[PDB]
C-alpha cells in the first residue's frame, strides 16, 4: 500500500485538448493506410478555433490535415460541436510489429485560425492492424505466434515501485531470450512501460485490475450487478488511458473472478469503443461469451483435465471441440516456480504444428521475493510468511525465469 | 454405400472425372446405386467412389444425391479428403499425430486436420490400419485418439479379407495363391491381401 506511482502537476490551459484516440485502417494489402484522429475539446467554443494533426516520420512530415471543431451529424440531435476529426492518408506506410517496431510521431494541436497555438499533445503511432480473421489472429494479416511471458511489477528492494531502468532491463532480457510480447497480469502497467514496449517491440496484453478469486463462487461479485459500477471504472479507465498505444493488441477484463454477467457487459462496452483489439478474459473457462481468444491457463497440451464446468482440455483437443472456432492462446502456462519448465518443448513442437494454437504467456517473469537483512546487515531472499506475515502461502511468490535481481534461473 | 468409381491409374488422378465428357458414364454410376438401394435403413452414408482425384463432376453428383437424398450425408476422399465434394473429412491412412506434407493433397495428423482454420467438419477415415501380413501395429493409438476427440468419430479399417485365390499342384492340394500366380503381368505382387481373416474367414 501506499503512493508507489509517480506524482505530477500538469498545468492546461482553461481552452484545452481534453482528449484524442488515434486509428489506423490499411487496403488489404497494406500499401494506403488512413490515420483518423477523433479530437475533443473543453472551455470557451469558438470558430476561430482549430485542431491540426500531423504525422511525423522522423524529421519528415508525411501528412497533416486541420480542420475546426465540428464534429458530424450522428443523430436526430447533430453532432458533437466540441469534437473534430481528421483523417490523414498515408501511402506505403511502414508497418509496427515486435519485429521492427516502426514508428510515426503524432502531434495534436490545439490553435486559432490566425495560427496561434494554444496547446499541443503527441504520441508515438504505430501503423498495425490486428484482427482476428477465420479463427486466426492477425496482425498486420499474417498469423502470430505469441512467444510472451506473465510479468507483475516487483523490485526486490522497491517494492511494486517501478522505474525505468528495471523496465528497460527486464524488456532487453525479455528479447534477448526470444520473447515478443508479454500481459500485465494483473492489472495496468505503470505509464512508462508501454511506452517503452512501442519502441522496443512487444506485443502487450492490456488488463484491467479486477481480480475476485478469493470470492465463493469465484463470480459472487463479478455477477452482481450492484458491483457492475466499480468494475466498469476499471475496464473503461484503462482502455481512455492505453487505447493510443500500438504495443497493445489485446485488452483483458481482469484475472481470475468467475464469470458474471459484469463481464459480459464490458466485454461489449470495449467491443464498441475500441473494433481494433480483441478481448480476452480466462474466467469461467476460458472459452466464454466474453472472450474472443481461448486462453486457457495451464491446460496441458494432450491431457485433459476434465474439472466440472470448468475443465483444461488438451489444447489441441479444444480447438476442434464441437462448434468452436476461436483461436487459442495460454494466458499462463509453463509454471516456472523452482526447478520448472519441464515439458516446455512439448509445448512449442504443438504451437508449431497447429495453425490455431498460437502460443501463449509463460508464468512468470520475476521471482517475487524481498530482500531482508539478518544481524550482520547481510541481504537474502525472503518470501511467504517472512514478514510476520499470516496467513501467508509459503513460496508461491516466486514462479519466475529470474531472480528477484533479474538474475536468469 | 460406394458408387462404382475409380480411376486411380489416370494421370492426373481426375483426368476423366473433371472431364465434362465423362459426366454422363458418373452420373449414372451414382444416381443408379441411390436409386436402387435409397431405401435401407443400414446405409446411412453415401460414397461418390474411390481413388479419382476431384473433378467437376464430383462436385455435381455430390449436390445431385443431397438434392435428391437429404437424409444420408456424401463423402468422397478424392482430392485430399476435405473437398468441396464431401460432408466428411475422411482421409484414407493419416497418421494420428504426424503429418505427411504431400503437395496438393496432404495427409495431416487426423488431430490436426479437425482444426485447421475454418475446418468444422466432422473426420472419420474411409481407410486406416492397412492389415497387411503381420501389421495393425499403433492401431489402439487411433483409437485412444478416436475415444478423446468428440469430432474424431473412427474409421474403416483396410481391410477385411485377404483377396487370395485357391490354386492346385500336381498332387491336386489346394494353396493361396496371389499376384501373377495365374501368369498375370503386370501384376502386383501380394498387395491384394490386406485383411483381418484369411480368404477363407479365419481370423488373422
Ligand atoms: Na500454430
Ligand atoms: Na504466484
Ligand atoms: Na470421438
Ligand atoms: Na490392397
Amino acid at each position: 500500500s501506499g503512493i508507489f506511482r509517480d506524482v505530477s502537476l500538469l498545468h492546461k490551459p482553461t481552452t484545452q485538448i481534453s482528449d484524442f484516440h488515434v486509428a489506423t485502417r490499411f487496403n488489404d494489402d497494406f500499401s494506403r493506410a488512413v490515420l483518423e484522429a477523433e479530437v475533443q475539446m473543453c472551455g470557451e467554443l469558438r470558430d476561430y478555433l482549430r485542431v491540426t494533426v500531423s504525422l511525423w516520420q522522423g524529421e519528415t512530415q508525411v501528412a497533416s490535415g486541420t480542420a475546426p471543431f465540428g464534429g458530424e451529424i450522428i443523430d436526430e440531435r447533430g453532432g458533437y460541436a466540441d469534437r473534430v476529426t481528421l483523417r490523414l492518408n498515408v501511402e506505403n506506410p511502414k508497418l509496427w510489429s515486435a519485429e521492427i517496431p516502426n514508428l510515426y510521431r503524432a502531434v495534436v494541436e490545439l490553435h486559432t485560425a490566425d495560427g496561434t497555438l494554444i496547446e499541443a499533445e503527441a504520441c508515438d503511432v504505430g501503423f498495425r492492424e490486428v484482427r482476428i480473421e477465420n479463427g486466426l489472429l492477425l496482425l498486420n494479416g499474417k498469423p502470430l505466434l505469441i512467444r510472451g511471458v506473465n510479468r507483475h511489477e516487483h523490485h526486490p528492494l522497491h517494492g511494486q515501485v517501478m522505474d525505468e531502468q528495471t523496465m528497460v532491463q527486464d524488456i532487453l532480457l525479455m528479447k534477448q531470450n526470444n520473447f515478443n510480447a508479454v500481459r500485465c497480469s494483473h492489472y495496468p502497467n505503470h505509464p512508462l512501460w508501454y511506452t517503452l514496449c512501442d519502441r522496443y517491440g512487444l506485443y502487450v496484453v492490456d488488463e484491467a485490475n479486477i481480480e475476485t478469486e478469493g470470492m465463493v463462487p469465484m463470480n459472487r461479485l463479478t455477477d452482481d450487478p450492484r458491483w457492475l459500477p466499480a468494475m466498469s471504472e476499471r475496464v473503461t479507465r484503462m482502455v481512455q488511458r492505453d487505447r493510443n498505444h500500438p504495443s497493445v493488441i489485446i485488452w483483458s477484463l481482469g484475472n481470475e473472478s468467475g464469470h458474471g454477467a459484469n463481464h459480459d457487459a464490458l466485454y461489449r462496452w470495449i467491443k464498441s469503443v475500441d473494433p481494433s483489439r480483441p478481448v480476452q478474459y480466462e474466467g469461467g473457462g476460458a472459452d466464454t461469451t466474453a472472450t474472443d481468444i481461448i486462453c486457457p491457463m495451464y491446460a496441458r497440451v494432450d491431457e485433459d483435465q476434465p474439472f466440472p464446468a470448468v475443465p483444461k482440455w488438451s489444447i489441441k483437443k479444444w480447438l476442434s471441440l464441437p462448434g468452436e472456432t476461436r483461436p487459442l492462446i495460454l494466458c499462463e502456462y509453463a509454471h516456472a516456480m523452482g526447478n520448472s519448465l519441464g515439458g516446455f518443448a512439448k509445448y512449442w513442437q504443438a504451437f508449431r504444428q497447429y495453425p490455431r494454437l498460437q502460443g501463449g504467456f509463460v508464468w512468470d517473469w520475476v521471482d517475487q521475493s524481498l530482500i531482508k537483512y539478518d544481524e550482520n546487515g547481510n541481504p537474502w531472499s525472503a518470501y511467504g510468511g517472512d514478514f510476520g506475515d499470516t496467513p501467508n502461502d509459503r513460496q508461491f511468490c516466486m514462479n519466475g525465469l529470474v531472480f528477484a535481481d533479474r538474475t536468469p534461473h
